[PDB]
């Protein structure tokens, strides 16, 4: 179900405390800035990246997102080590069971 692309734009993660800022507009039309960890869905399972885990920065680096032909979405990769310490490179896409209401920021 929809996502926070057409309701925000300026999409911004910091790959430091890994928070996800952007503006949207709320119901009265006015814009206003969000921040959300995503720390807090996303951890480290064996060198792989799921969600409803935690805690992943801190077993993984160069965490950046992509834009594809579309400028509409973006996508997350990170190196993440491995329980033996190997450093392996994963994906996954923000964009899917996540959504954000007109002027309050929640799962769906």
């Amino acid at each position: 179900m929809p996502n926070f692309s057409h309701t925000c734009s300026s999409i911004n993660y910091d790959p430091d405390s890994t928070i996800l800022s952007a503006e949207c507009q709320a119901r009265d039309g006015e814009w206003l800035p969000t921040e959300l960890r995503l720390s807090d869905h996303i951890g480290n399972i064996d060198g792989e990246l799921q969600f409803g885990d935690q805690n992943f920065q801190e077993t993984c680096q160069d965490c950046r997102l992509e834009f594809g032909d579309g400028e509409q979405s973006v996508w997350l990769v990170c190196t993440c080590q491995t329980m033996d310490g190997e450093w392996k490179s994963t994906q996954i896409l923000l964009d899917s069971q996540i959504d954000n209401n007109d002027s309050q920021l929640e799962i769906g």
